[PDB]
């Protein structure tokens, strides 16, 4: 409940901030956005920040946040620590919006972007588990593996049949700058849970974790739909004919 | 647990009985309805009561209630009052059917249907955080608010190109009839929780706010559905050929 | 927590191994299905076992099972009984996808297939309240019934538009033998949960419980997986022309 660290408290008003202005920059810049798949594309887009600010204001009203004991073997083993498991609850909701916008973009199989938000809702899930799991280092991490092997399935689509719509829609520029964001961006997600406090704690500062997150956010969601959506407005013949 | 309040309890049996009523009648209207987009209809119509009973047998049993103690500022700051979240935690999906049903008889995109489910889980999903939110009533309204935002983004569908669809689809009369009674009594929801004991307690009776949410499910679901139903039999020509 | 039960034990780490040779399995099988429609029906069958393993897993690790005490009139009420949970909260995933895999390969309506995942996850979530009800003997069965109407709405599309969408597609053969596995199969389920503990408790043990859904997934997810990848194989162009 208590939190009296600046560090940690800073890395969640940031983005609380940062998501309410990229909400008022993309109603602003869909202002002129003729109806259609433009219009459909920009209102996916509004909503990556509007999942964002929940997410942040559930972590900063301590709802979402939790004290959870690490169990033997971790390098925190018998201790408790902070676990901002609403992140990964949330995620579960936005990184679907941030597919559904790719995927409108690419005017993909109604089939393929099924599968893919349910394995991206898998890969989230699993991640949550990973975290709540306090019986056995050894299920933490088999959950964090399982969870990488969804992540592997969203991958699979955008490099193979979300590629090939994207072409034939005449969207393979946008989308292949956009693919390239969200393959290394969404690689730091795993990176951080595995370097921070949860995972190996080689940086066993939660509020150092929590930045860590709040940055790859910043890049991974505002400046992501920032691109798209910029994209989108200069481009509307073309994403409207699909 | 135990409750020994006539007008809460009330509130409750009637709409089992209600909702017990409409499935039966609804399978019964279903009778002759010829197969493809009538019956794919009357379907999603169908859980809209189902998904109903579920959550007040949630309620009645006591599954899906729970004291949450009101924070500093609210009229009830330190006292235990009751919540019904269970209300909040089904319409997660029950509202989603509603927009499926009409949807589908406005046969609109697959997109655009997907973008206004997402939508309306978020509202949905905030709607249970203000509810649960303790530590500060600043989060508790903010919550209120975004939930608020999400609900705009599913009028927007309603108000533009879920319309037009309906036009080309040659479903416009009903489709704008539905339509004003889903704004209007949509509308009632956060009225009532902004009225009652988790809002600004302006009704402190938790029967009272109970009844109200109740008499606008009746009409939300039971009554709206009656009237898509009604129509979809008396014009299986017009929706079979979409 | 603890687990000092060999024949519970081995009820799950039985398919966490069947599960996992599942997985190698099919991605083998896959090794050369041609892009398009084979592709997208081989990646949404690869995760009906990655699904099962994180089900396993949730409950190996205990994270997912709990102790519920059972009702008055109950024939263990006043005893606390193991609930193995996280099955009916990780069927509300895996569920889905063995239908998205089934609709996909049946070429049936996006329309249809979304009201079937309703249906299905309300089937699996009004279990799940089954399970969890403690207040009375009568909800929990109450919740029972409802479970078993969202699964008769499931049915209802295998029996009828789906199979009318497998004919036009050229797939009628598979899907009527995959259509027999599922409706047997999933029929017993309700059984288990009608005959174990958590239902009449004609059988008390906990383990013997667990191992007949252990048997059931089996034959219900990997058997089943196995089934539909293989044809799909074999009958590329069948499918791929749809
Ligand atoms: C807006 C937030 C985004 C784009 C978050 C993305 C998160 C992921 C790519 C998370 C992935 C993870 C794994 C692959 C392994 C388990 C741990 C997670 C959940 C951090
Ligand atoms: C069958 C039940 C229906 C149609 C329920 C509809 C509920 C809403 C339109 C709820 C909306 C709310 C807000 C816009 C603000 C936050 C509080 C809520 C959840 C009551
Ligand atoms: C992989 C697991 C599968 C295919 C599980 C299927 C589960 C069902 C068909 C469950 C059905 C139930 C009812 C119809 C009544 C209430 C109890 C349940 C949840 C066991
Ligand atoms: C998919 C990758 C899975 C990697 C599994 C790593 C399991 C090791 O786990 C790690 O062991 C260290 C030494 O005991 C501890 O200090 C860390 O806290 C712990 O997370
Ligand atoms: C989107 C609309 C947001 C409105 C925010 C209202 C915040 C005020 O909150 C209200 O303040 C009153 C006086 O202190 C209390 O009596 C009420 O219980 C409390 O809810
Ligand atoms: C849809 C089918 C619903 C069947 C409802 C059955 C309700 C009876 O419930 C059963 O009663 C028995 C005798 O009292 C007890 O021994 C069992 O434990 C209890 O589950
Ligand atoms: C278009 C389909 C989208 C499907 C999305 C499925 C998953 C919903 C996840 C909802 C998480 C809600 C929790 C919000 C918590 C918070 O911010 O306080
Ligand atoms: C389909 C959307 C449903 C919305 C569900 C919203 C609430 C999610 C609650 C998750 C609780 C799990 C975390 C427990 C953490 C702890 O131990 O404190
Ligand atoms: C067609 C897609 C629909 C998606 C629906 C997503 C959200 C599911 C919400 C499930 C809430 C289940 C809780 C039921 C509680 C109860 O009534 O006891
Ligand atoms: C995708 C559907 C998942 C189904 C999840 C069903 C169970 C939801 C449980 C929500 C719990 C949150 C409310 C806690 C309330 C309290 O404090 O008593
Ligand atoms: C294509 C749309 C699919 C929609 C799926 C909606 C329901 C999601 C249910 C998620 C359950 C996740 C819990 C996993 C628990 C575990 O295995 O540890
Ligand atoms: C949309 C997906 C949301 C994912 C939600 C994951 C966590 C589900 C938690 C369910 C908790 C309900 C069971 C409580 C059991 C008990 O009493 O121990
Ligand atoms: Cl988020
Ligand atoms: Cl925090
Ligand atoms: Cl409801
Ligand atoms: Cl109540
Ligand atoms: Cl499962
Ligand atoms: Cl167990």
């Amino acid at each position: 409940a208590v939190r009296e660290n600046a560090l940690l408290s800073s890395s969640l008003w940031v983005n609380v901030a940062l998501a309410g202005i990229a909400i008022l920059v993309f109603v602003y810049m869909g202002r002129t956005i003729r109806p259609g798949r433009p219009r459909l594309i920009w209102g996916a887009t509004l909503m990556i920040p509007l999942v964002s600010i929940s997410s942040y204001l559930g972590l900063l009203s301590g709802l979402t946040v939790g004290m959870i004991e690490m169990p033997a073997g971790h390098a925190l083993a018998g201790e408790m620590v902070r676990s901002q498991w609403g992140r990964y609850l949330t995620w579960a909701l936005s990184t679907p919006m941030i597919l559904l916008a790719l995927g409108l973009l690419a005017d993909v199989d109604l089939g393929s972007l099924f599968t893919v938000i349910a394995a991206d809702i898998g890969m989230c899930v699993t991640g949550l588990a990973a975290a709540m799991t306090t019986s056995a280092l050894l299920f933490r991490w088999a959950f964090y593996a399982i969870s990488c092997a969804f992540f592997v399935v969203v991958l699979s689509a955008l490099v193979t049949d979300w590629a090939a719509s994207a072409s034939s829609a005449g969207t393979a520029e946008i989308f292949d700058t956009l693919r390239v964001l969200v393959v290394v961006l969404w690689l730091g997600y795993p990176i951080v849970w595995a370097v921070g406090v949860e995972g190996l704690a080689l940086v066993q500062s939660v509020g150092a974790t929590s930045w860590a997150y709040s940055v790859l956010d910043v890049f991974a969601k505002y400046v992501f739909a920032f691109i798209l959506l910029r994209w989108v407005a200069n481009n509307e013949r073309t994403v409207a004919v699909a």
